[PDB]
Formats: structure tokens, C-alpha cells, sequence
């Protein structure tokens, strides 16, 4: 049971600002409903996750930070239905949504996925260092060019190899888009010397790893009955042919391994910015950028334990229906 498994630094002051901001833009831009849908929605507590998971961001920073997540959550639901067992029909609906990313606007009247999506990336590029703005317009492509492929996977109905499961999950899990978002919400720029050493590379690919598998073991219930494939302890299970509850043990050993890794990695951060003779405000930004990671990791799951999305979805929306209330993507 998730209640018995365990794997912040600060929470934001502006979590209830923000709790007010973002219910008016939901619901403003059409991603959102009344009703059930925002019920369902308002269960979640997204605010609490954008404060708990950049506790960095501060005033509009962290707005942005909470309809960013609003985006993910709706969108990602949108494919618990006939779409995500349509992978040419997901690729379609998910090419539109690339091309906002790489400069085709919507326009009036563009569907709420679009034009919150659209939103969302226009607050986060304004200002942007260009750096930031090329990394981060590839990391949302590869984000929604991803889902198609957990389509097929569902199609197939047997779990992929370790290797696969991370092509695919790390894409649909929104890849690093959250310590992208951080990082902006923050408002620093991480030095390209610091961003590509091999400790920060292995520590960003490791801080990813540990949410998205923290949220494959609370979120498996929902999950399974709706026949997904690209959960961790689903995929341990078939390649060991173990019992579940040895699958899930090897899956919070696969969370702490990174775990380690990255505090390992993180030591030795200091020294590697006297090495590249960063400035003062560099090595700055560089310390915050372990802080967005940490608090990510962190953040998460203390979001993950109070939210009612996990345990409430198989009694709100079982499996034997579509995984939302409100169709909002049109396909
Ligand atoms: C990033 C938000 N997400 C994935 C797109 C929305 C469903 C849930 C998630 C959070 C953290 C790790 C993995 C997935
Ligand atoms: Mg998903
Ligand atoms: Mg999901
Ligand atoms: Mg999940």
C-alpha cells in the first residue's frame, strides 16, 4: 500500500496567491469545468504541488509553476480513453501540440490544451536566455511526441525491457521539463559549463528518475486496472517474474540508488565551480540549481502523500469508463 512505503527544505509563501490565480485560469482558459471536473480537479491541490515543488518561485513565478502542472495533469488525462489505444490518432493530436512549441500560435478559439499550453510556453520563454529556450523547446517535443509510444505499448499489453520503459516514461513523464520550470521560476540561468559537467548531467538525469518512479508507486493502482505498461514495478515484475511485492522493493531500491548518486555527485559541486573558475554569481545560480533539484525530488512526494488524485481516481473515475469527466482535446 502506498500509505506504507516511503522513499522539504521550504514550501513557497505563495501557495494560497497562487491557489486564487490559478482556479480563475483554468477555468478562464476552458481546461477546466464546473462541477465534477472541478471537484475532481481542485482534489489534486496543484497549488500545493507548485509550492512544494519549487519553493524557489515566488509572486507570478510560481503561477506559472501551478498552470504549468494544471497543463501536464488535464493533458496527460485526456489519454485515458479511446486515444491513448490510438497512437496515430495520439501522434496527430500531439504534432499539433509541438507545433506551439516551435513558433505556430493558435490562434482564437484554439482548443483549452492548445491554448493553455500556449500560455504557459509564452510566460516561460519571455525573458528567457536563448540557451534555455532551444533546450527546453526540445525537451516539450519530445514530451508530447512520447505519449504515442505508451499507445503502442498499451497495444502490445506486456511491459517493456528496463531500457525501453526509460525511452518511453522518461518522455511522457515530462522529461526534465520540471527543473527546466524551475529553474526559470527561480529566475537563474545555469552556466553551460556547470550544466554539462558530468556530475549536473548525472544528477538532473537521476533527480527525473526519482519523481517519475516515486509516482509510478503511488500511482500504480490507477494505472494497472487501465492496462498502461510503462510503470516500474510493472516492467520489474515481468523481466524478474518476481512477486509484486518484491517488484515494489526493487523499485524503492531503484529510487535510492539515485538517491545516493546524486548526493554523492552533490559534494563535490563546490569544487567543480572553483575548477571552471565560475564567478561568485555563478557558483550562485549554480547553488540554487542543486536546491530546484533537491526540492523537486522532495517536493514531489510530499505533494504525492496529501493529494487525493491517487487514491481517489479507481473510486472517481474506475477503469471501466474514460479517466476524465470532460472531453477538452479534440482528436
Ligand atoms: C509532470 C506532471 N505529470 C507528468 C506529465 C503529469 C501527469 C505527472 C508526473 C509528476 C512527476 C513525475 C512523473 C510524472
Ligand atoms: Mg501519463
Ligand atoms: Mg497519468
Ligand atoms: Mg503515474
Amino acid at each position: 500500500m502506498p500509505q506504507d512505503i516511503d522513499f522539504p527544505a521550504g514550501i513557497s509563501p505563495g501557495l494560497e496567491a497562487t491557489r486564487r490565480h490559478n482556479l480563475g485560469w483554468v477555468r478562464r482558459l476552458g481546461l477546466v469545468g464546473d462541477g465534477p471536473s472541478l471537484a475532481w480537479y481542485t482534489s489534486w491541490d496543484m497549488p500545493r504541488l507548485a509550492a512544494c515543488g519549487f519553493p524557489h518561485a515566488r509572486g507570478a513565478a510560481l503561477d506559472l509553476c501551478a498552470d504549468a502542472m494544471a497543463f501536464f495533469f488535464v493533458f496527460d488525462d485526456q489519454f485515458d480513453g479511446p486515444l491513448g489505444r490510438d497512437p496515430a490518432r495520439a501522434a496527430r493530436v500531439c504534432r499539433r501540440l509541438t507545433g506551439i512549441v516551435h513558433g505556430a500560435g493558435p490562434g482564437p478559439g484554439a482548443d483549452a490544451c492548445s491554448a493553455a499550453f500556449a500560455d504557459v510556453w509564452a510566460r516561460s520563454t519571455d525573458g528567457a536566455h536563448p540557451g534555455w529556450v532551444a533546450r527546453t523547446a526540445h525537451e516539450w517535443e519530445y514530451y508530447f511526441a512520447a505519449q504515442a509510444h505508451e499507445a503502442i505499448n498499451r497495444l502490445r499489453g506486456t511491459p517493456g525491457d528496463m531500457e525501453s520503459y526509460l525511452q518511453v516514461r522518461r518522455g511522457i513523464a515530462g522529461t526534465d521539463l520540471p527543473l527546466s520550470l524551475g529553474e526559470r521560476a527561480a529566475g537563474i540561468t545555469v552556466p553551460a559549463a556547470a550544466f554539462h559537467s558530468p556530475q549536473l548531467r548525472i544528477m538532473r538525469e537521476a533527480a527525473i528518475d526519482v519523481v517519475l518512479m516515486c509516482n509510478d508507486v503511488y500511482s500504480l493502482e490507477k494505472e494497472e486496472a487501465r492496462g498502461d505498461m510503462d510503470n516500474l514495478v510493472l516492467v520489474i515484475e515481468h523481466a524478474r517474474r518476481c512477486t509484486r511485492d518484491e517488484a515494489v522493493t526493487a523499485a524503492r531500491g531503484e529510487v535510492a540508488r539515485r538517491v545516493i548518486r546524486f548526493e554523492q555527485l552533490a559534494r563535490e559541486v563546490p569544487a567543480l565551480c572553483a575548477q571552471l573558475g565560475l564567478s561568485a554569481v555563478e557558483r550562485a545560480h549554480v547553488d540554487t540549481y542543486l536546491g530546484v533539484m533537491e526540492a523537486w525530488m522532495s517536493g514531489y512526494h510530499a505533494w504525492q502523500t496529501q493529494t487525493r488524485r491517487y487514491t481517489g481516481a479507481p473510486h472517481v473515475l474506475p477503469s471501466t469508463g474514460p479517466g476524465y469527466f470532460d472531453e477538452v482535446l479534440p482528436t
